[PDB]
């Protein structure tokens, strides 16, 4: 795999979304994945409905929190819609996919990174972006202007992200809190550090879709 990696560069990354009050990250980073193996797998940088799953994710508890990998098992045994077709309301709602016409994409499964494995989870990067998850609580987190963030911050992860390049020395992550957030809605965090947990537990808990 290369020393760079940044999918943006390659269309695969839709504009930074913001969750809002709603803890609906775990949705967001299945999105940001999916979003990607599509424009991997078909050449069409698509958006698909985080709202969808949020409202359809029967193992997820809604804005109370959820698990990515949930919800890619959910893409990849019904589909997804657009997000248009089933815009984001910051609230969990009734699940709507029924009603929404037959669905816009779909994946064949969800794989998980080996965890506490820096180079593990680099290898998936380097074949699409994956959600991840990490510490959001400290201070130091939540205020992140921008630069390779090395924390302060602990190994409780709590807030899931998507991974979408990296470099020699960080990780970069696509987070759902906006666009005036960090750098343009981006962190880049450091790797490299031999700590197995990585930087903000970065490492615990890593999903991608499967699509063939």
């Amino acid at each position: 795999i290369p020393e760079y990696v940044d999918w943006r560069q390659k269309g695969a990354v839709t504009p930074v979304k913001n969750q809002g009050s709603c803890g609906s990250c775990w949705a967001f980073s299945a999105v940001v994945t999916i979003e990607g193996i599509i424009k991997i797998r078909t050449g069409n940088l698509n958006e698909y409905s985080e709202q969808e799953l949020l409202d359809c994710d029967r193992r997820s508890y809604g804005c109370n929190g959820g698990y990515p990998w949930s919800a890619l098992q959910l893409v990849a045994q019904y589909g997804i819609h657009y997000r248009n077709t089933y815009p984001y309301e910051g609230v969990q709602r009734y699940c709507r996919s029924r009603e929404k016409g037959p669905y816009a994409a779909k994946t064949d499964g969800v794989r998980q990174v080996q965890p506490y494995n820096e180079g593990a989870l680099l290898y998936s990067i380097a074949n699409q972006p994956v959600s991840v998850v990490l510490e959001a609580a400290g201070k130091d987190f939540q205020l992140y202007r921008g630069g390779i963030f090395v924390g302060p911050c602990g190994n409780k992860v709590d807030h899931a992200v998507a991974a979408v390049g990296y470099g020699p020395n960080y990780i970069l992550i696509k987070n759902s809190w906006g666009t005036g957030w960090g750098e343009n809605g981006y962190i880049r965090i450091k790797r490299g550090t031999g700590n197995s947990y990585g930087v903000c537990g970065l490492y615990t808990s890593s999903f991608y879709p499967v699509k063939n």
